[PDB]
């Protein structure tokens, strides 16, 4: 039975019920994350800017069987074209907007790497993408605004693929964590 989350940690708790088992209920998760209503306060805590990139900060690690977190996103900042790792990935809009671009997995051929379409992500707003749907890049494309996502990866997972827009050849990277529950991690 889900009910409306009525604060984060509300939410949070929901979500540690949704991912008890070993599947997931992915128009379920997302109905949730969209119901609940961004609340600043209560994620202020989370939302720790860097000039120059976004950066992910660690809000909750679930059951081990998700991490939640908050990307925080300066005017301008973007993502590269990455996948997601065999993992579910809900990116849920905190504050501003994001620009997210899908994109088909590549050939082997070396090849420019064409957008399939395009869509703006608005505030409390719930996206879903997973391997089987394909690749995306999320953009801050605000000159104003910064943005800040609710991002819930299940299972979760520290690397993932950058691609190559001009080609579509792939990079691993280790994502990263500028703080987890708070607390800065340098
Ligand atoms: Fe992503």
């Amino acid at each position: 039975e889900l009910l409306k989350p009525r604060t984060l940690a509300d939410l949070i708790r929901i979500l540690h019920e949704l991912f008890a088992g070993d599947e997931v209920n992915v128009e379920e998760v997302q109905a949730v994350l969209e119901a609940y209503e961004s609340n600043p306060a209560e994620w202020a805590l989370y939302a720790k800017f860097d000039q120059y990139r976004y950066t992910r900060n660690l809000v909750d690690q679930g059951n081990g069987k998700f991490n939640l977190m908050i990307l925080c996103w300066g005017e301008g900042h973007g993502s590269s074209i990455h996948d997601h790792t065999d993992s579910h990935c809900f990116l849920k809009l905190l504050q501003g907007n994001l620009k997210e671009t899908l994109f088909d997995w590549p050939d082997k051929k070396s090849n420019e790497m064409i957008k399939k379409s395009e869509r703006t992500l608005r505030e409390n707003q719930c996206a879903y993408i997973n391997d089987s749907i394909g690749l995306h890049r999320v953009e801050n494309v605000s000159h104003t605004e910064p943005a800040v996502s609710l991002h819930l990866y299940s299972p979760p997972f520290d690397t993932c693929h950058a691609f190559d827009q001009r080609t579509g050849h792939k990079n691993k990277v280790t994502m990263t964590f500028h703080s987890k529950f708070g607390i800065r991690t340098p």
